[PDB]
């Protein structure tokens, strides 16, 4: 289960977080940039739950 | 000038005019879509003019 979690986990998102984001579905005409909450301190606990999944 | 003026309009704008325009003009955001007023009437108008300068 560790394992298999990891694996989705790294596929779908990754292990960062990005301030900006562009969106490319309807009804937005042609693209749109989009802005996230906190993008930086959530990436210092993702890497601190790696870590505790590791060991 | 009768013929200069119309090889003119004719690379600028043409003899027609539509609805929706796309910008891709900074700071504008990857594009933009545009709404014109009366787009109708003034082709109707452009129309009327070049009949006129063509007699
Ligand atoms: C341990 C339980 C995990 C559930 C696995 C079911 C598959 C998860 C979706 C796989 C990715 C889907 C991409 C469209
Ligand atoms: C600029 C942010 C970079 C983040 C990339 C992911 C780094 C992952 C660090 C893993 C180190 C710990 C391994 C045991
Ligand atoms: C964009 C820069 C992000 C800074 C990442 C720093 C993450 C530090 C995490 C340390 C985890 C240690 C686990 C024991
Ligand atoms: C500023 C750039 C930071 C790059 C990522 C930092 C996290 C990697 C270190 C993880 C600590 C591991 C402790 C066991
Ligand atoms: C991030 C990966 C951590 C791996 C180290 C985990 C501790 C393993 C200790 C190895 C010594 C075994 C003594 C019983
Ligand atoms: C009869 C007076 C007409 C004036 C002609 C001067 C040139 C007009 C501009 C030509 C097109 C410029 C495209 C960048
Ligand atoms: C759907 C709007 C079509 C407009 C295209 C321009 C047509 C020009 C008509 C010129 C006819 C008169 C020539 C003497
Ligand atoms: C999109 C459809 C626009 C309709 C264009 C009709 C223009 C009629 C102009 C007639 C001019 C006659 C000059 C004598
Ligand atoms: C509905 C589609 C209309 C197509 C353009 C109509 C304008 C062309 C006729 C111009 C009249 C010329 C009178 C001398
Ligand atoms: C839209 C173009 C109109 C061209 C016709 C202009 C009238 C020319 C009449 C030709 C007969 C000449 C008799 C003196």
């Amino acid at each position: 289960f560790e394992v298999a979690f990891l694996l989705i986990q790294w596929y779908i998102y990754g292990f960062s977080l990005s301030a900006v984001y562009t969106c490319k579905r309807d009804p937005c005409p042609h693209q749109v940039d989009c802005f996230l909450s906190r993008p930086t301190e959530k990436t210092i606990f993702i890497i601190f739950m790696l870590v505790v999944s590791l060991v």
